[PDB]
């Protein structure tokens, strides 16, 4: 299964951040809250906000920072692209080891929803190739956090920010940059066209051997630019030779070499899945990283 | 719309390590309880054909072995209740988090906490299947990993987690130690039985797709329980019941989908199929979300 990280260790960092009439999630680390600058805005600012004025008329108090039943007295703050730096009384006492990481596309990560500090659910999900997030996000979401765990340090790499007109979210690391093209602005804005990440639906097809299945593969190769040119017609991602190198532990541990796994790859887009499942799915599944499938 | 688990924090404060002999699984450290699957006390070879009476008589408290991360809880008594162990410990938990033991029915569903030597690994959504087997995805050293439900701070804990069947599914226990299904904890051959789809659970994903913008299957159409029940046991699906109807009704009202349209919908569904579309961008129709899971994901 994909399977999100345990979130324990991401909910006790979470709080509520509240600004006039806005109010969103906060990210309690040490002694600053991170969250989304557009909490200085009412609604008449969110079509053309200028940040650097809305920020320099308030004051510490404005800011109402609510960790649990607690109030979190605010004592400074500062703006990082578009995250706001919230210096507070505090340090969190369940502050985890954690560091901050800017992830690339095809990478996966735990996704913790949140509404008013408190946590409503956990999914695992993927930066997709335009640099959106095919999330699960209502009013008052932003500021959740995404995260991987790895030796019980958090590394967060995203924060919510927006949703675009195809449903899909968009948000920042948390130094604040966002992933894409995208500005933390209600102006018309849309996702490019999204890709499937095929990097990852290879090691998917490795994992399915890994797991005893072989019904899908073939006798056939193909040379890497022939495997592009064909699934570029299916809007996959070409397929780089940092990619192939990338898939050569999996490729050693089957005997299927990368450019074979490519044709047999070639082939199920041409046929279908004739009604099989391949690792319970009736979809090729994109979501799930080389990384993952030795880590599974 | 996402397979969305509960947050696990409070759970993953409840995991330990159980040793006894050269087994080890997870247990559920609760107050001065850790609760954990029976066979622990078997060897590889008793698990072939055990006697529980009899293994646990020649036991002793000294047999056990608890771990909560890098701290030894001295075992200070123990005893069965059906097939899960209970071994009472020297040291309460002091993260104990409100919690209730409840068995869940086919169909529901339940975030799962999947640990190994006592440490949570990952968190997913499952649901209990018709057959009573689980589709989740454990290996060695997974039993002992739980399932559960949150509602405002309470835990209810519905699974643990004791087998894997030929083809790939699961079967365990409620906390009180009754199997779900007609398994039993003996290696032995035993098989899932034919599955079958959770048809409410389907109408509920439907009303989602429905307020998610996602129309397309809706018809002119109506049907009577009685003859969708008709196509349904064609088809391997639940029959559906009055009392799934009026757990409908809020999904119905909040999308103006009466849910008799709506069966006439999946029946339409069924029998031709999709002409290739989509709905929330799936394949097939998915049945592991419950009608109120839909309310909270969609209401947050
Ligand atoms: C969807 C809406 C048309 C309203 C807008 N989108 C676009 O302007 C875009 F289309 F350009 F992206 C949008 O998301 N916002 C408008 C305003 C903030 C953001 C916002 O409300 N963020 C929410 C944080 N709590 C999370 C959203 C709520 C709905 N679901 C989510 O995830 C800012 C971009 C400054
Ligand atoms: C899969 C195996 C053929 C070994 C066997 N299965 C059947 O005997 C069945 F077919 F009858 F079910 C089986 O699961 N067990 C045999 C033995 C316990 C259980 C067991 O090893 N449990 C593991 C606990 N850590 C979790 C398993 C490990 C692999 N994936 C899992 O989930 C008991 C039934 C007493």
């Amino acid at each position: 299964r994909k399977m999100a990280f345990p979130s324990g260790k991401v909910e006790g960092c979470m709080v509520q951040v509240t600004c006039g009439t806005t109010t969103l999630n906060g990210l309690w680390l040490d002694d600053v809250v991170y969250c989304p600058r557009h909490v200085i805005c009412t609604s008449e600012d969110m079509l053309n906000p200028n940040y650097e004025d809305l920020l320099i008329r308030k004051s510490n108090h404005n800011f109402l920072v609510q960790a649990g039943n607690v109030q979190l007295r605010v004592i400074g703050h500062s703006m990082q692209n578009c995250v706001l730096k919230l210096k507070v009384d505090t340090a969190n006492p369940k502050t985890p080891k954690y560091k901050f990481v800017r992830i690339q596309p095809g990478q996966t990560f735990s996704v913790l929803a949140c509404y008013n500090g408190s946590p409503s659910g956990v999914y695992q999900c993927a930066m997709r190739p335009n640099f959106t997030i095919k999330g699960s996000f209502l009013n008052g979401s932003c500021g959740s956090v995404g995260f991987n765990i790895d030796y019980d340090c958090v590394s967060f790499c995203y924060m919510h920010h927006m949703e675009l007109p195809t449903g899909v979210h968009a948000g920042t690391d948390l130094e604040g940059n966002f992933y894409g093209p995208f500005v933390d602005r209600q102006t018309a804005q849309a996702a490019g066209t999204d890709t499937t990440i095929t990097v990852n639906v290879l090691a998917w097809l490795y994992a399915a051997v890994i797991n005893g299945d072989r019904w899908f593969l073939n006798r056939f190769t193909t040379t890497l630019n022939d495997f592009n040119l064909v699934a570029m017609k299916y809007n996959y991602e070409p397929l780089t030779q940092d990619h192939v190198d990338i898939l050569g532990p999996l490729s050693a541990q089957t005997g299927i070499a990368v450019l074979d796994m490519c044709a047999s790859l070639k082939e199920l887009l041409q046929n279908g899945m004739n009604g099989r499942t391949i690792l319970g799915s009736a979809l090729l599944e994109d979501e799930f990283t080389p990384f993952d499938v030795v880590r599974q």
